[PDB]
Parts: C-alpha cells; sequence; structure tokens
C-alpha cells in the first residue's frame, strides 16, 4: 500500500492546486499520518496563531484544516510541516472553499477528532457561496 499523493478526489474542488503560487492566503490543509497530524495539531496552532484548526480521521490517515489571522504562502507552510518529515508522507494545500472543505471533513467517510473552537465552524462564519 503506496502512500497518498494528494488529497482524496472527493476534496479536489475545495482546494487550490497552485502550490508554488507567491499569493498569500489564509486556509490551509494538511494530509498526513495520524502521528505527524496529532503533533501538528498543537505546533501549527501555536506556530501561526490560528483562528481555527480542526482534525479530521480518513482511512488510518488524518487531515488538518486551519484559519490563520495573517496572510502566509503555502510554500512557506508547507516548509514548517515538513520539517516533521523524513518518511512519513504530507500533502499541504491551500483551501480554497473553506466552509465547503471543512463541512465534507465533517461528514462520512470522514470524523472530527478535535478542534479548537468548541462546537466547531459554522456555515454563517463564511460569507454564502
Amino acid at each position: 500500500v503506496e502512500d497518498p499523493k494528494d488529497f482524496p478526489v472527493d476534496l479536489h474542488a475545495f482546494l487550490s492546486q497552485a502550490v508554488f503560487s507567491n499569493r498569500t492566503v489564509a486556509s490551509f490543509a494538511v494530509y498526513t499520518t495520524k502521528e505527524k497530524a496529532q503533533i501538528l495539531y498543537k505546533k501549527l496552532m501555536e506556530k501561526y496563531s490560528v483562528t481555527f484548526i480542526s482534525r479530521h480521521g480518513f482511512g488510518g490517515h488524518n487531515i488538518l484544516f486551519f484559519l490563520t489571522p495573517h496572510r502566509h504562502r503555502v510554500s512557506a507552510i508547507n516548509n514548517y510541516c515538513q520539517k516533521l518529515c523524513t518518511f512519513s508522507f504530507l500533502i499541504c494545500k491551500g483551501v480554497n472553499k473553506e466552509y465547503l472543505f471543512y463541512s465534507a471533513l465533517c461528514r462520512q467517510p470522514y470524523a472530527v477528532v478535535e478542534e479548537s473552537i468548541q462546537g466547531g465552524l459554522k456555515e454563517h462564519d463564511f460569507n454564502p457561496e
């Protein structure tokens, strides 16, 4: 069983593929092992002063979703996360459709493991589609 090379395909519409873009953004996702995500949940929370972070389970792996008070390049966030990894896989992309992405991670086949605001994010926390 090979490690994933991208996020699951049911999330593709919500993610930015432009991983080398030098525009700064404020919503990110990471797909990695349960072990790395447990650690990164707290480390990213502190490093980037996140306004929200959640950790979700899928197929033996985890996905982190987080929002930041300041904008960052995806490559900077990826660089920080990759420092924890040698053999463990880790995919990091910007999230274009914040609430749609988070809400997909709160329905099967995904499960919320922990999140930083009690009750999570609300649809009304973002503009309507």
